[PDB]
């Protein structure tokens, strides 16, 4: 009995952002006014002119292997 | 008894955003105003001119192997 | 008995935005007033110009192999 | 000008399982051999003899009123 | 001018179990064997012989008035 | 001009188990055997005889009340 089995595969994830090219991007003029506002509840506020986001909670990878030989 | 099993596959996750280009990408002027509001629960607000945004909560990579040789 | 099973496959995912070309994109001027407004519950808001998004929740990936040989 | 409006409503919901009588209710013997088993995937299992289950997701109530008087 | 409306209402969720009677309830005898069982992912397991459960997501209760005199 | 509303409504939730007679509740007797298993991810496991549960996320209660008087 000759038990010889080979694993040379890949298993890979490549998730968010990669590979871009961004060439000279011009985020524009921003402006934001307030007066007289009333909050009651929790605010969570962004105000910006430019953004890149990448948040990637997945790409996750899971390999599971057995290997039995009973005589 | 010979048992000589190759694996040599692939297997590939490419999610978001990849192998773009984004040339001279120009964002307009933004302007908000806001006058005598009133909010009684939670406020979530964003304010930009350019984003770029990706999640991938996917992509994700599962593979489960199993050999088994019964004499 | 010679078991010599060969698995040379390549399973791919390729989810959301790619080889895209995005050559000069122009966003226009925003202007958003808001005057006297009452909210009485969860507000989510979003004010831009020029947006690139890719959620990709899905993508997953799933290679199951089972080997037996009795004898 | 006499505005004198009267509410005197009722608005009720009664969801689930009430007002019910279970007399001597016998859960019969419950046996459970397993052997053998393989399992790739999440299990949620239950093994009970007698059960009485209420969800209600349901049952949810809401009432708005607007009074307006312009002169 | 007069204003004077009047809420008396009420406005009520009973969601559940509630006012049942359960007299002298039996569970049976309850026998698992498990053997030689192999689990690659999750597992929630419940045993038991008698349950009552009650789990109300639900039942959930939402008033709103506004009242207004202009002049 | 007179302003005088009154409020004397009710607003109210009853969720989960309440008001239920449980009269000499009997649990089984409870057996589990396990032999030679294998887990390879997350178990949570309960093993009882008699079990009363609530769990009541729900029964939540949300009042909002605006008077206005312009002149």
């Amino acid at each position: 009995i000759v038990y010889k089995p080979v694993d040379l595969s890949k298993v890979t994830s490549k998730c968010g952002s990669l590979g871009n090219i961004h060439h000279k991007p011009g985020g524009g003029q921003v402006e934001v006014k307030s007066e007289k506002l009333d909050f009651k509840d929790r605010v969570q506020s962004k105000i910006g002119s430019l953004d890149n986001i990448t948040h990637v909670p997945g790409g996750g990878n899971k390999k599971i292997e057995t290997h039995k030989l009973t005589f």
